[PDB]
Protein backbone atom coordinates (compact mmCIF):
# COMPACT_ATOMS: atom_id res chain seq x y z
CA UNK A 1 0.00 0.00 0.00
CA UNK A 2 2.97 2.51 -0.35
CA UNK A 3 4.74 3.82 -2.47
CA UNK A 4 8.44 4.35 -1.86
CA UNK A 5 10.67 6.27 -4.27
CA UNK A 6 13.42 8.61 -3.22
CA UNK A 7 13.02 11.72 -1.67
CA UNK A 8 12.67 15.49 -3.13
CA UNK A 9 12.94 18.51 -1.79
CA UNK A 10 9.44 19.27 -1.05
CA UNK A 11 9.57 16.24 1.24
CA UNK A 12 12.25 17.54 3.94
CA UNK A 13 9.94 19.37 5.91
CA UNK A 14 7.71 16.14 6.17
CA UNK A 15 10.62 13.66 7.20
CA UNK A 16 11.62 15.86 9.76
CA UNK A 17 7.92 16.23 11.03
CA UNK A 18 7.95 11.94 10.60
CA UNK A 19 11.58 11.41 12.38
CA UNK A 20 10.32 13.94 15.44
CA UNK A 21 6.51 11.39 15.55
CA UNK A 22 9.14 8.71 16.00
CA UNK A 23 10.74 8.84 19.36
CA UNK A 24 13.54 7.82 20.36
CA UNK A 25 14.78 8.83 17.19
CA UNK A 26 17.44 11.87 17.61
CA UNK A 27 15.79 15.37 15.78
CA UNK A 28 18.11 16.72 13.49
CA UNK A 29 17.80 20.24 12.00
CA UNK A 30 15.21 20.49 9.26
CA UNK A 31 18.16 21.89 7.42
CA UNK A 32 19.63 18.51 7.72
CA UNK A 33 16.94 16.69 6.38
CA UNK A 34 16.89 19.08 3.27
CA UNK A 35 20.45 18.37 2.56
CA UNK A 36 19.77 14.36 2.19
CA UNK A 37 17.03 15.35 0.05
CA UNK A 38 19.06 17.58 -2.28
CA UNK A 39 22.74 15.31 -1.77
CA UNK A 40 21.70 11.99 -0.77
CA UNK A 41 18.47 11.10 -2.56
CA UNK A 42 19.57 8.04 -4.55
CA UNK A 43 20.63 6.13 -1.13
CA UNK A 44 17.33 7.62 0.88
CA UNK A 45 13.82 6.34 0.41
CA UNK A 46 10.10 7.60 1.61
CA UNK A 47 7.08 5.25 1.80
CA UNK A 48 3.89 7.58 0.89
CA UNK A 49 0.84 6.54 1.70
CA UNK A 50 -1.83 6.64 -0.76
CA UNK A 51 -3.15 9.80 0.45
CA UNK A 52 0.52 11.27 0.08
CA UNK A 53 1.70 11.32 3.55
CA UNK A 54 4.94 10.27 4.42
CA UNK A 55 4.93 7.48 6.73
CA UNK A 56 8.46 5.92 6.56
CA UNK A 57 12.34 7.04 5.83
CA UNK A 58 15.66 5.67 6.06
CA UNK A 59 18.40 8.08 5.19
CA UNK A 60 21.53 6.48 4.19
CA UNK A 61 24.71 6.79 2.10
CA UNK A 62 27.67 5.13 0.58
CA UNK A 63 30.91 5.37 3.12
CA UNK A 64 33.24 8.08 1.30
CA UNK A 65 36.36 6.10 2.18
CA UNK A 66 34.48 2.58 1.94
CA UNK A 67 32.63 2.97 -0.79
CA UNK A 68 31.16 -1.16 -1.00
CA UNK A 69 29.98 -0.26 2.50
CA UNK A 70 26.35 1.42 3.06
CA UNK A 71 25.89 3.35 5.84
CA UNK A 72 22.40 3.85 7.48
CA UNK A 73 21.90 6.97 9.85
CA UNK A 74 17.72 6.89 10.40
CA UNK A 75 14.84 4.62 10.03
CA UNK A 76 11.98 6.16 10.88
CA UNK A 77 8.26 4.22 10.70
CA UNK A 78 5.27 5.99 12.21
CA UNK A 79 3.16 4.20 14.36
CA UNK A 80 0.93 3.91 11.85
CA UNK A 81 2.58 2.17 9.88
CA UNK A 82 3.79 -0.67 11.72
CA UNK A 83 2.66 -4.18 11.21
CA UNK A 84 3.79 -4.20 6.89
CA UNK A 85 7.73 -4.58 7.62
CA UNK A 86 8.08 -1.55 6.29
CA UNK A 87 12.07 -0.70 7.29
CA UNK A 88 12.94 -3.90 5.89
CA UNK A 89 11.21 -2.96 2.72
CA UNK A 90 12.92 0.47 2.59
CA UNK A 91 16.30 -0.86 3.37
CA UNK A 92 16.10 -3.59 0.79
CA UNK A 93 14.65 -1.12 -2.21
CA UNK A 94 17.58 1.39 -1.29
CA UNK A 95 19.95 -1.94 -2.06
CA UNK A 96 18.00 -3.09 -5.06
CA UNK A 97 19.21 0.23 -6.51
CA UNK A 98 22.24 0.68 -9.48
CA UNK A 99 23.72 3.24 -7.19
CA UNK A 100 24.33 -0.08 -5.38
CA UNK A 101 25.13 -2.43 -6.91
CA UNK A 102 28.37 -2.96 -5.31
CA UNK A 103 27.73 -2.82 -1.96
CA UNK A 104 29.13 -5.92 -0.24
CA UNK A 105 28.21 -4.62 3.63
CA UNK A 106 25.64 -2.34 5.67
CA UNK A 107 26.70 -0.79 8.87
CA UNK A 108 24.60 1.49 11.49
CA UNK A 109 24.55 2.00 14.90
CA UNK A 110 22.21 1.34 17.46
CA UNK A 111 22.18 2.59 21.11
CA UNK A 112 19.86 4.64 22.63
CA UNK A 113 17.68 6.25 19.67
CA UNK A 114 16.94 3.55 17.34
CA UNK A 115 16.93 0.15 19.57
CA UNK A 116 13.81 -0.94 17.15
CA UNK A 117 16.45 -0.88 14.63
CA UNK A 118 17.83 -4.29 15.46
CA UNK A 119 14.95 -6.15 13.75
CA UNK A 120 14.37 -4.24 11.18
CA UNK A 121 18.46 -5.12 10.13
CA UNK A 122 18.17 -8.77 11.26
CA UNK A 123 15.35 -9.05 9.25
CA UNK A 124 16.89 -7.39 6.24
CA UNK A 125 20.01 -9.59 6.42
CA UNK A 126 17.74 -12.75 6.97
CA UNK A 127 16.36 -11.93 3.62
CA UNK A 128 19.60 -11.77 2.32
CA UNK A 129 21.73 -14.45 3.18
CA UNK A 130 23.87 -12.21 5.67
CA UNK A 131 24.67 -11.85 9.53
CA UNK A 132 24.40 -9.26 11.76
CA UNK A 133 27.68 -8.57 13.78
CA UNK A 134 28.13 -5.91 16.58
CA UNK A 135 31.06 -3.80 18.22
CA UNK A 136 30.97 -1.13 20.87
CA UNK A 137 30.95 2.10 18.49
CA UNK A 138 33.05 4.17 21.30
CA UNK A 139 36.62 3.49 22.11
CA UNK A 140 38.13 3.56 25.68
CA UNK A 141 39.33 7.63 25.67
CA UNK A 142 35.52 8.54 24.48
CA UNK A 143 33.61 10.29 27.76
CA UNK A 144 25.42 1.12 25.15
CA UNK A 145 26.29 2.19 21.75
CA UNK A 146 27.30 -0.56 19.18
CA UNK A 147 28.29 -0.61 15.51
CA UNK A 148 26.07 -3.21 13.54
CA UNK A 149 27.90 -4.74 10.50
CA UNK A 150 24.91 -6.71 8.00
CA UNK A 151 27.08 -8.73 5.38
CA UNK A 152 27.98 -9.60 2.85
CA UNK A 153 25.49 -9.06 -0.03
CA UNK B 1 46.66 31.39 17.55
CA UNK B 2 45.22 27.78 16.44
CA UNK B 3 46.59 24.61 14.86
CA UNK B 4 43.96 23.16 12.07
CA UNK B 5 43.29 19.57 11.77
CA UNK B 6 40.86 16.97 10.21
CA UNK B 7 38.69 15.89 12.98
CA UNK B 8 38.97 12.49 14.92
CA UNK B 9 36.07 10.73 16.43
CA UNK B 10 36.81 11.85 19.73
CA UNK B 11 36.13 15.68 19.01
CA UNK B 12 32.45 14.51 18.06
CA UNK B 13 31.16 16.26 22.03
CA UNK B 14 33.49 19.32 21.31
CA UNK B 15 32.48 20.12 18.11
CA UNK B 16 28.65 19.77 19.40
CA UNK B 17 29.25 21.79 22.31
CA UNK B 18 31.28 24.59 19.44
CA UNK B 19 28.12 24.76 17.57
CA UNK B 20 25.78 25.33 20.71
CA UNK B 21 27.65 28.15 21.74
CA UNK B 22 27.58 29.84 18.03
CA UNK B 23 23.88 30.38 17.71
CA UNK B 24 22.20 31.19 15.43
CA UNK B 25 24.06 28.15 13.64
CA UNK B 26 21.12 25.13 12.99
CA UNK B 27 22.04 22.61 16.27
CA UNK B 28 21.84 18.77 15.39
CA UNK B 29 22.01 15.92 16.97
CA UNK B 30 25.25 14.79 18.70
CA UNK B 31 25.59 11.90 16.64
CA UNK B 32 25.19 13.93 13.35
CA UNK B 33 28.59 15.36 14.84
CA UNK B 34 30.18 12.05 15.47
CA UNK B 35 29.14 11.03 11.91
CA UNK B 36 31.00 14.06 9.97
CA UNK B 37 34.21 13.02 12.51
CA UNK B 38 33.79 9.06 11.26
CA UNK B 39 32.90 9.52 7.69
CA UNK B 40 33.86 13.36 6.78
CA UNK B 41 37.14 13.34 8.05
CA UNK B 42 39.36 14.40 5.28
CA UNK B 43 36.83 17.28 4.20
CA UNK B 44 36.29 18.95 7.31
CA UNK B 45 38.66 21.09 9.42
CA UNK B 46 38.93 21.61 13.19
CA UNK B 47 40.66 25.39 14.74
CA UNK B 48 42.31 24.51 17.77
CA UNK B 49 44.20 26.25 20.45
CA UNK B 50 47.84 24.79 21.71
CA UNK B 51 45.91 23.30 24.35
CA UNK B 52 43.54 21.56 23.04
CA UNK B 53 40.42 23.74 22.93
CA UNK B 54 38.32 23.40 19.45
CA UNK B 55 36.99 27.01 18.97
CA UNK B 56 36.41 26.84 15.30
CA UNK B 57 34.97 24.02 12.88
CA UNK B 58 33.44 23.04 9.62
CA UNK B 59 31.93 20.31 7.51
CA UNK B 60 32.10 20.06 4.15
CA UNK B 61 31.71 16.87 1.56
CA UNK B 62 32.15 16.15 -1.95
CA UNK B 63 28.85 15.89 -3.66
CA UNK B 64 28.06 11.91 -3.97
CA UNK B 65 26.25 12.80 -7.67
CA UNK B 66 28.81 15.57 -7.87
CA UNK B 67 32.00 14.62 -6.75
CA UNK B 68 33.78 17.45 -8.03
CA UNK B 69 31.60 20.13 -5.88
CA UNK B 70 32.77 20.27 -2.04
CA UNK B 71 29.59 21.21 -0.48
CA UNK B 72 30.02 23.47 3.17
CA UNK B 73 27.29 22.56 5.46
CA UNK B 74 28.55 24.78 8.53
CA UNK B 75 31.24 27.12 9.51
CA UNK B 76 30.92 27.61 13.07
CA UNK B 77 34.09 30.16 14.92
CA UNK B 78 33.39 30.62 18.47
CA UNK B 79 32.75 34.60 19.72
CA UNK B 80 36.29 34.06 21.63
CA UNK B 81 38.06 32.83 18.58
CA UNK B 82 37.20 36.45 16.72
CA UNK B 83 39.74 38.54 15.10
CA UNK B 84 41.58 35.30 13.51
CA UNK B 85 39.74 35.29 10.22
CA UNK B 86 39.24 31.08 11.10
CA UNK B 87 36.23 30.99 8.68
CA UNK B 88 38.78 31.70 5.49
CA UNK B 89 41.96 29.93 7.02
CA UNK B 90 39.55 26.49 7.48
CA UNK B 91 37.76 26.50 4.32
CA UNK B 92 41.43 27.10 2.42
CA UNK B 93 43.22 24.41 4.81
CA UNK B 94 39.94 22.05 3.13
CA UNK B 95 40.54 23.18 -0.06
CA UNK B 96 44.33 22.53 -0.23
CA UNK B 97 43.70 19.33 0.87
CA UNK B 98 44.92 15.88 -2.02
CA UNK B 99 41.30 14.55 -1.40
CA UNK B 100 40.13 18.25 -2.64
CA UNK B 101 42.81 18.15 -5.97
CA UNK B 102 39.63 17.98 -8.00
CA UNK B 103 37.31 20.03 -7.05
CA UNK B 104 36.06 22.79 -9.21
CA UNK B 105 33.32 24.20 -7.48
CA UNK B 106 32.61 24.99 -3.85
CA UNK B 107 28.72 25.23 -2.72
CA UNK B 108 26.96 26.37 0.37
CA UNK B 109 23.93 28.37 1.63
CA UNK B 110 23.51 31.66 3.41
CA UNK B 111 20.73 33.44 4.74
CA UNK B 112 19.51 37.18 3.65
CA UNK B 113 21.53 38.91 5.76
CA UNK B 114 24.41 36.96 6.00
CA UNK B 115 26.75 39.70 4.35
CA UNK B 116 29.56 38.61 6.17
CA UNK B 117 29.49 34.87 5.28
CA UNK B 118 29.18 35.95 1.51
CA UNK B 119 32.81 37.90 1.93
CA UNK B 120 34.34 34.89 3.25
CA UNK B 121 33.05 32.96 -0.02
CA UNK B 122 33.82 35.98 -2.39
CA UNK B 123 37.20 36.48 -1.02
CA UNK B 124 37.84 32.68 -1.14
CA UNK B 125 36.60 32.82 -5.18
CA UNK B 126 38.63 36.22 -6.02
CA UNK B 127 42.21 34.34 -4.84
CA UNK B 128 41.52 31.29 -7.36
CA UNK B 129 40.50 33.38 -10.15
CA UNK B 130 36.28 32.00 -9.66
CA UNK B 131 33.18 33.33 -10.05
CA UNK B 132 30.63 33.77 -7.39
CA UNK B 133 26.88 33.11 -8.20
CA UNK B 134 24.08 33.26 -5.78
CA UNK B 135 20.76 31.86 -6.65
CA UNK B 136 17.17 31.34 -4.35
CA UNK B 137 17.20 27.77 -2.63
CA UNK B 138 15.61 26.65 0.25
CA UNK B 139 12.57 29.05 1.00
CA UNK B 140 9.53 28.91 2.93
CA UNK B 141 8.53 25.88 0.78
CA UNK B 142 10.91 23.89 1.27
CA UNK B 143 10.93 24.73 5.24
CA UNK B 144 7.14 24.13 5.28
CA UNK B 145 6.32 27.61 7.39
CA UNK B 146 9.14 26.46 10.26
CA UNK B 147 10.26 29.55 11.63
CA UNK B 148 13.86 29.61 9.45
CA UNK B 149 15.45 32.08 7.25
CA UNK B 150 15.47 31.24 3.45
CA UNK B 151 18.82 29.99 2.57
CA UNK B 152 20.64 30.65 -0.80
CA UNK B 153 22.55 28.85 -2.97
CA UNK B 154 26.06 30.34 -3.08
CA UNK B 155 28.10 28.80 -5.89
CA UNK B 156 32.04 29.65 -6.58
CA UNK B 157 34.25 28.26 -9.02
CA UNK B 158 35.33 27.09 -11.21
CA UNK B 159 38.40 26.62 -10.01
Amino acid sequence: RYHLRPPRRNDGAAIHQLVSECPPLDLNSLYAYLLLCEHHAHTCVVAESPGGRIDGFVSAYLLPTRPDVLFVWQVAVHSRARGHRLGRAMLGHILERQECRHVRHLETTVGPDNQASRRTFAGLAGERGAHVSEQPFFDRQAFDEMLLRIGPF
